[PDB]
Formats: C-alpha cells, structure tokens, sequence
DNA sequence: GATCTGGCCTGTCTTACACAGTGCTACAGACTGGAACAAAAACCCTGCAG
C-alpha cells in the first residue's frame, strides 16, 4: 500500500500524477502546486462524508485558533 | 334581669409561592451524486453617443 511506504518509493510511484498536477497547476492557478493538492484533498474527503477530517485540515491551514480569547473563556466559565 | 350592641368568630373570597433538570431517543435537519439550469458579477469589448 501507499501509506505504509517510505518518501523515496511513494514518490517514485506517484511522480506521474505529480508532474500532472504541477502541469495543470501551472496552466489554470499560476504557480500554485499547494493550493491545487489542497482543494483536491478538500474535494476527495468531502466526496466520503468525512466533513470533519476536513475541517481539521481547515483549522490547521492558517487556523482560527489554537487557543481562545479569554473573553468566550470567561463566557464559558459561567 | 331584659335589652341592645360593639365586637369577635368563623366561613368565604382574592391576591401571592415553590415544578428543574436530567439522562434517553427519534426525528427532522443537515450533508452528497449527475443534469442543468438560470441569474447575477465584473472585465472586455462594441456600439451609439457629443
Ligand atoms: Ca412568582
């Protein structure tokens, strides 16, 4: 499987869909690879009622909050 | 010692006060796949405009 594998072999299997999406990438975006991969791993989660996995990986790209105001903390609280 | 009466009893009537909050669970409410749609957003592109 693809998962259980080191970088050097996941990479040497998957260099033609890489170069397919670095070449696409570069036809629609302009010279963006990593919002390409982003929006096909949104679209590839959300397709399997997964919502929450993808909005885990929402909340890690330039996440909202990793801690909270104090204010909804004191809000909370009581 | 009757008489009448101020006042007291009792019965009834009216407005008030604690009865949340806690686990279970079912339901409706939200999310998607192809087809296909219309309706607007904003540049570009042209005209009819002086
Ligand atoms: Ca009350």
């Amino acid at each position: 499987h693809l998962l259980s594998l080191t970088r050097r072999a996941q990479k040497h299997r998957l260099r033609d869909l890489k170069n397919q999406v670095k070449t696409f990438a570069e036809k629609e975006e302009g010279g963006d690879v990593k919002s390409v991969c982003l929006t096909l791993f949104l679209l590839a989660l959300r397709a399997g009622n997964e919502h929450r996995q993808a909005d885990e990986l929402e909340a890690m790209m330039q996440g909202r909050g990793f801690g909270l105001h104090p204010a909804v903390c004191l809000a909370i609280r009581v």
